[PDB]
RNA sequence: AGGGUAUAGCUCAGGGGUAGAGCAUUUGACUAGAUCAAGAGGUCCCUGGUUCAAAUCCAGGUGCCCUCUCCA
């Protein structure tokens, strides 16, 4: 609808085009359809999902409760509009909220402000400009001002400037709660309200500080892969990737905090990230540690990290991927070489933890992003080197089957779970289409129209 | 068969030979700054290799990063 295609360097564009127009597909669809998908893909990942999802902490409140706290907040900060707040009738935990947006009428202030492209892209998912996010501004701007938001989506505005000449986008306007000087005077990290947005494209609840122990901003699929997973209590589970824990705070909830959730990170402030979140919602199976997943199985000769190998009931790797199937994501200036970087990782995680799983066990691989390579290719080659994996249905099916490419039987890709954004047309939600809108077309809008993403249930013999 | 990155206080260009921009900071002028001018600034991460010569190219080392909704 209102942004273009997402800005990709040639190469990677034609990179992608050579995965999604692969002989296969071509065979069994033709090329004049497989570019129009591909292209329509590309067309959707620049506007963000027309669903804000919330995850319920059902370990501190149940999801009623949440559901109308959450109704008390968004009679708050809408002023009293009127949007619903579904509930998933698969993902019994999850919470859905329409998107109002966009909107074209919004007149642009001469008062601007540039902030990050993940600023910006938070922006679209409704949240506000906190101070470290603005990268420019007008030198003329006091506490107070109705500004209006660009997005530096290239990422090319030198921190400071005065002005930009480079690639702007309109996300909308809000009243500045700080002057240019009190952002780029001396060097204060400070920290805060910046721009509090009041007329943005999308309109979306603020997620900051509502209900920090009973909520979770997370992407449908990303809920959904705890439920697949299907830990019970009492089990050990360990997912590799964790941080900041998402996830894993998820399966811990799941398991009624009965059990041992042991998650495991490169990064240690990404750790202590999963460490305050389990604190925070109340969960304490939960226990994270610094650690490379790739060197995590037991060698030498010495319950903390590496493990002997077959000691987990089961193991989830949500394995660090291109994020390509991130929405809204306007814009990529990553090299070719950088993008198909990780399908390496990703192999080596995926060994270790095959190595670490007990026998009957589960095993669930997911990524965020639409390629073939750390996609169904990784499934094709987890089955070919590990002979005691086996491709198992899953629980809930939601998103769409595996795409062809990899060389798996169609019987292989109905037990694929793959999120197009290309599956259905962007829906301009305005008030009056929420009015006259049947719940079983929204539900199917919150199913279809997310982010990239991808698992794939295995099981141990 | 993992990758990217390290340059001025901050944010980043550049590039085999004399160190660059925006902002911040400093000074002067004009009525504290939506004004004008002026200069202050860096062993270009460490080590080794190629080379007449490496901040630049190569290798190793180390730090930071590779969002899977919201202090960016
Ligand atoms: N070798 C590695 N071993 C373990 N973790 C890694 C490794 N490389 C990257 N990671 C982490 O993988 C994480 C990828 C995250 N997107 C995981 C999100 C998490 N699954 C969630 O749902 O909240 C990154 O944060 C990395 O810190």
């Amino acid at each position: 609808s209102i942004f273009p295609k997402i800005s990709l360097r040639p190469e990677v564009e034609n990179y992608l085009k050579e995965g999604f127009m692969n002989k296969e597909i071509v065979t069994a669809l033709g090329k004049q359809e497989a570019e129009r998908k591909f292209e329509t893909l590309l067309k959707h990942l620049s506007h963000p999902p027309s669903f804000t999802t919330v995850r319920v902490n059902t370990h501190l409140a149940s999801v009623q409760h949440v559901k109308n706290l959450l109704l008390d907040e968004l009679q708050k900060q809408f002023n009293g509009l009127s949007v619903p707040i579904l509930q998933h009738p698969d993902l019994q935990d999850v919470l859905l909220i329409p998107v109002i947006g966009p909107r074209k009428n919004i007149k642009k202030q001469q008062c601007e402000a540039i902030v990050g492209a993940q600023c910006g892209n938070a922006v679209l998912r409704g949240a506000h400009v906190y101070a470290p996010g603005i990268v420019s501004a007008s030198q003329f701007m006091k506490a107070g001002d109705v500004i209006s938001v660009y997005s530096d989506i290239k990422g090319k505005c030198k921190k400071g400037a005065k002005e930009f000449d480079g690639t702007k986008v309109f996300l909308g306007n809000g009243i500045s709660e700080l002057s240019r000087k009190e952002i780029f005077s001396g060097l204060p990290e400070l920290k805060g309200m910046g721009i509090r947005m009041t007329e943005p494209v999308y309109l979306s609840p603020s997620f900051d500080s509502v209900l920090p122990r009973y909520l979770f901003l997370q992407n449908l699929p990303s809920a959904l892969v705890s439920h697949v997973l299907n830990p019970q209590p009492g089990e050990k589970i360990l997912d590799l990737c964790a941080a900041p824990g998402g996830k894993t705070t998820h399966i811990a909830a799941l398991m009624h905090d009965q059990g041992e959730v042991i998650a495991l990170d490169k990064i240690f402030n990404k750790v202590e990230k999963i460490k305050q979140n389990a604190l925070l919602l109340g969960l304490n199976s939960i226990r994270a540690f610094c650690f490379d997943g790739t060197k995590a199985v037991k060698l030498d000769m010495v319950g903390e990290p590496p493990f002997l190998p077959e000691s987990f009931d089961r193991i989830l790797l949500d394995a660090p991927c291109s994020g390509m199937g991130q929405r809204p994501n306007m814009a990529c200036t990553w090299s070719v070489k950088e993008v198909a970087s990780y399908q390496p990782l990703q192999r080596k995680l995926f060994t270790a933890a095959v190595q670490l799983l007990k026998p009957e066990g589960v095993l669930v691989y997911s990524t965020c992003t639409i390629t073939l390579a750390e996609n169904e290719e990784q499934v094709a080659w987890a089955l070919t080197k590990f002979p005691c994996l086996q491709l198992q249905p899953q629980e809930p099916q939601i998103g769409g089957e595996g795409m062809r490419g990899a060389g798996l039987s169609c019987e292989q890709l109905k037990q694929l779970q793959r999120f197009d954004p290309s599956a259905v047309p962007l829906p301009d939600t305005d008030m009056d289409s929420l009015r006259e809108a049947r719940r079983e077309d929204m539900l199917r809008l919150a199913n279809k129209d997310s982010i990239g993403f991808f698992i794939a249930k295995f099981v141990k013999c």
